[PDB]
């Protein structure tokens, strides 16, 4: 199993046609430099878990934008299908109007670069990538088809990475804003471990 | 990496510390149960003990849903045991009920695609493996940020639910939430009701 | 530039999920043995020329069925997209109910086997294949994207191939049922050439 | 199966000896730049369907020339055979005098570049190619041996490609001059679809 | 430069369609076992030297058949062309009725096996082969395009090979029936050399 | 089976030690530019047919020199053997004095370049080559071991190639000086074919 | 990945993180140029023979430093483990404070370069290397796991190499300071051999 | 740099001619099964350090034999040289009285198998191997040319391996008979570390 | 430089046509089993040193036959040349009276197998091989072209090999029948060395 | 079986340590430029035929030096062994003082370059090489182990090669100074052959 997506390395470059505010526009990974990016793939337009994930992120977009973070979704469907899906009512399993870009990957090049393409199925699994403001890949979350991801966990992870970027302390298991962190040194670590126990 | 979602999780075997003793442990020992199998970078470091303890102190939440937990690093079994015998207040683990698997040769780490060639240890990679030995979920964190027991629980529960019912789990699903019939007509029960 | 589609050789085997009467069904090339098959690819669901070709064949399907000929359409879109497109009114560029199976080629395997896949675009061009009842490929028609195919011409070709299969004769340029044909030998041919000259 | 002939790419260059106005002349693909070109192969001089196709295009040549289009025929026969066939009466299965060039491909190089050469037979199948004024290949039509092509369909295609070149609307299935066309975008397309339905 | 034609070895096998007494028939090299065969290639039907060679052998065929020798001619032209050429009057550069089979080699496989195919021209040079009753190649005569072969020389050679096949002795330069031969032995050869000197 | 001797291409270059008027001299193919060259191989000094061929050419040398043509013979024997053979009386199967250079090819390099070397025997067959004044190979005549070549035919051929070189008409089967030739043109050729028939 | 450690060649370069007086420091082989270096690997922190070796050298360090020799130990454990082991009481199988750098080789690159890595075990055997002030490898001692090395023998060897470096006389079996040495010359050697015997 | 000698694996098989009690005898590694073997190479007969090593081990052979251990020495010299050297008095740099076999390795096969051959010099460095009674290699000691090995250290090592083989406790740095050993268990080890500290 | 002739191995097999008692016969290396064979190549019939060598060995053949040894000579010349050279008087540089076989190696296979072929010259150097009664090659003597070999040295060598075959003592430099020989053992050799000194 | 030693080509370069006048010196083939060199290998110091060969040349050395010819001997033994052997009395099979350099070839490189190395034995056979003053190899003499070479024959060959270098003449079988020689040309040779016969 291959992939160019490697944590602590620059996220693999991508560019393509996206639907943005109902129109076709060219979108590039580099458009997002200077901001964190939640870049996630979903299997297929007009299916089941997928709309719920796209809608979940879209409807909570301000929780990301308020922390200098953007969100882009991608699938192997065409831009025409993305737009048709946006124009399908939510009650019919459509997206309705959406504020996050829907990127099209008809050739599968982007999916393969990110290691999320399913050769037997001709679409991706549920792969989500957290990329920092410097374009470095920090986190990879891959789900099998029948189980959707979590916006809340994605937010926690974004906050965690921004926190450690800024402060140089590290984040324990389950860390959320306000939680105790650790000075990553054999002596400094004791402040955390003695206070906790 | 041999770790591919929807395929058999790559076989592994090695020496682990279990109840303070050295024991040979094999992936196939867990068939019939879900397994949360996770790597952590290094004994005697910082985020790592918090992760092992977080899972360890909540182990019964897993065992009660037919799920086991195993942790692995490139450290030796002697180091694992010394770390267990180090007080939590000193950044140690204290007694622990989760097996600590040793991967000195790096073979297991490489098979799971979590080995860092530049560093000589793993990143924070967690794998959810079902009772049939099929890999269902991969979570990989860069070094500075720990994983989440809450999210791991949610995922195991979701996969067990979808295994049983064949309905699929929306974004953010937790026990008691609405699920979807994966059928062009059936799905409307979910989409219509929600909206 | 490669392909497995060779005229006078067995048409490359295919199988996949198709929409048939609003339901997802597995469909195989071999299901059509015993009958002529018009098997055509079109670029993309929810686009422009494509629906007009599918509707043109669909609305004239009995002209094919009455001559022991079936019609199957294929694209790189998913079965869910095919069904959503069927459920889109014709006035909005949808298909409406359709009696031609719509085959899904998400992996691009079928398209590549037939040599109609566009690597730069992630979809096929307008490729149509006429396959006889023995499974042998008899005719290949490839159009660039902007120009739709012709049901009249396709029908004429099916009739011609069926006619030459049955009789010891070959069909001159522009032949339609009822037109003069030629006996393919140095002496027999003169009955044709003397007649019309 | 291999070939250099790819739709939307430059038609493979060719050059050779042709019979033109009863004389041997060198002829090149690039001689037709600035005009559309119907370039077609036929199996064999002194056979059956072939003369009918050559005669059909030749006798209707003005229908092509009046729309800035030329026609060239090609086979694996020699220029001496082409000329002897021209000097054979139509009632004997000859061509009689002819106004389209008859290109010779004795080495099979041109046939192979166009993917129409039959290795087991030592001649071509019925392959026809429509090449635009910029030298780009737009259309490929390949028939098995028993069935002749259609001058009328060939004209329809040339007209359609010239129309879409000029207007940037696209041509529905069965389009002929005077027919409705489609604006190729998600909103503009509704002019066509709402009107027709 | 490659070839399978090797003197003193079995002549390379061939089989194909020939025109024989106005009909198309399958012909094989092995059809001629038990007789000497003069098997010759000529460049092109409807050309200049070629018919003179075919006619020269043809009109003297009984001089070959009276010494148990058959003659076969072959070119890269089709059987249809061979027949049309036969049906062309000699005064127009045709063959008229011919008793020598005309083999067709459209694929060029026979020509290439015999090493006489011109890659730059798409036809053969003037290559003649003398094959004995055991199928062993005994003589190869290859002429550039402008110069015809000789029936007299070909007859001399066939007679010489038959003579040496039958008797112990070998044939000096210029040998014709009735000429002195040589005993191929350091002592025996002296009968010849002493006599002539 | 390979070779560098290709008709209508430059004869393969050779150089070596020859016996010329009883002396050892270095000789080169290029020494013969500006003249036709009959270059011939023979199997073995002190054998049977070989001396008859060398003598047949040598004794009629002036018939070649009067038409600007030279003759060179070659074998795999040494120059020392050539000279000893020259010094052997004709009545003993020797050559006697001779004005044709005898070229030595001990390494077999020249023989292999001309495709006349017999791997099983360690000497050449009877291969004769006609090379024109421009160094282009025009004719190849290869005989099996038991049958000698013809000086008359070789002369006829040289005369023919020289004629066609000069006049650009072509020589029919059996042409000799004074015979009718053909203008190589579909119209021009009728002067010959009408006259003859 | 072959061993690069060759006696009489430059010791393979290494660099890494070491614990030195309780702190993490980058350490390089080249930091030791100008002095002899005893560079030794041990299997595993927190085991059995290993601490006894580190302590044996550690406690006798001045015996090395007084002969201008440094000592460095290395294993496949991390710097964090080295530090934790140093902070473990000797009574519990720990090191206590230590004046020898503990080098970490987590990636195994160094161990493999020195040929001491055990592929089946994931750690080194007991390999000790003596490297001179010019960086040349002079001595290799490899022990299987259950048997510890000797500080006495190590000292003896360092002294012998320094003696022979200085004087160019060579050191007999069992040499210690004050022992007889040999002039490496066929005549000079007799001073040793005669005195001894 | 390669070798077949690997600690904890079977020592590479060897066999060859040795001088034993003044006579040439074939000797095999397998002759020593059931006993420990100190197998050592030395550079060259008639040199300097080498005789002192052979003499040192030989003169102390009973200290090995009384612990079920044999000693064999090997160099790239011939058996004839070994014997002449034995017949040379010690005062002349010869071996004089001797009881250990001197194995000859003229082809360098054995030296290369053991990884002690010096390609630049044509002889071996000072490599010593300790092989157990099961034929497993336990210890490797390699010295550069100017410095001899130690009989006392070799004895210490043989005794240590025999002790660990027997008792399953392990030997600390500098162990000698009578010294403290360690139980290789995280609990059992404490008996040693608490006692010593 | 390559060859199959290796001292102490079976001499490479050969077979071919030889001149024996003025007749052509097939001859094989194995015809000589049970006898020693002096097998030698010479460059070229009708040259200079070569006849003196053939004559020298031949005229003294009884000195070989009376010690169970035969002699065979070989060159790259033909059997016809060998015979012609035999029939040439010695006073003219011929062989005249002869009793040793002259082997022919036209293909150079035998010469190449024995490593005596000169690729630049097309003949052998002066190579002589002494092969024993068991067919094992014992001695190789290779001379550059200008210098002849010695019958007396060859006899000395044949006698030496037979003596050592029979007695198992070895022959000192310059040994001839009746000379002292050596017992090849460190003690036995002293009989020779003490006596002679 | 390969080698770099080719007659008529530059002798393969060598350099190494030799014993000269009882001392070790580096010696190079190029050191002998301007003089003939007899360069010979012998199997083993302290053996049987070998000393007799070294002594036989050594005791007649002035017969070589007086004709500008040097002698060098070489074996796979060390320089230390050579010197020890020199210091062994002749009556004990030693060399005693010697004026011929004894070259050491411990690595076997020189022996392999000259094709005299025995892979199965780890030493050379008895190979002798005569190298002229320009460094060209002129003669190779290879003996199996049990039979020594000849100083008489070696001197004869050196004399002959020197003679043929100086004069335009070649040396018959068995030539010694004062013997008749041949002028190597077809006419001049007769002066030798007529006189002898």
């Amino acid at each position: 199993h291959l992939s160019k997506a490697k944590i602590s390395k620059p996220a693999p470059y991508w560019e393509g046609t996206a639907v943005i505010d109902g129109e076709f526009k060219e979108l590039k990974l580099t458009d997002y430099r200077g901001k964190y990016l939640v870049f996630f793939f979903y299997p297929l337009d007009f299916t089941f878990v997928c709309p719920t994930e796209i809608i979940a992120f879209g409807d909570r977009l301000e929780e990301f934008r308020s922390i200098n973070t953007e969100v882009v979704a991608c699938s192997v469907d065409s831009q025409f299908e993305h737009l048709a899906w946006i124009n399908t009512p939510r009650r019919q399993g459509g997206l309705g109007p959406i504020r996050i870009p829907l990127l099209s990957d008809l050739t599968h090049q982007i999916s393969k670069d990110y290691g999320v393409y399913l050769e037997d199925s001709g679409h991706t699994l549920r792969g989500l990538f957290i990329i920092d403001d410097k374009g470095i890949l920090r986190q990879i979350t891959l789900n099998d088809l029948p189980v959707g991801r979590s916006v809340d966990e994605t937010l926690r992870l974004v906050q965690a990475f921004q926190y450690t970027d800024k402060h140089g302390e590290v984040c324990p298991a389950g860390w959320k804003p306000g939680s105790e962190t650790i000075i990553p040194d054999p002596a400094g670590k004791l402040k955390y471990f003695d206070k906790l126990n």
